[PDB]
């Protein structure tokens, strides 16, 4: 009688990935630790290969 | 009283006339080698010291 939706036949849909992020902002910053110094960036370059310094 | 290289000493032409002349004169030699690694110079000269680099 009715072309009746229950015959018909019904499609899905799909769309693009979307890129989701698990979120703890993390900053502590700054702080210890922070603030670049000098025989530290001695240690940047060699020398530094292990295990010594002070 | 003297020209005395020495006595108001004059760092330069001496030191590495010292070390040399002690290369050559006493042996061993060889047997032994002449001229090790230079990590030991990072061993004496600085840095990287301290008790001693392999």
């Amino acid at each position: 009688a009715y072309t009746k939706i229950s015959d018909v036949i019904v499609p899905e849909l799909f769309n693009p990935y979307v890129i989701n992020t698990t979120t703890q902002l993390s900053a502590f910053f700054q702080s210890g630790i922070a603030a670049t110094d000098d025989e530290l960036n001695a240690l940047a370059k060699k020398a530094g290969g292990g295990s010594t310094l002070n």
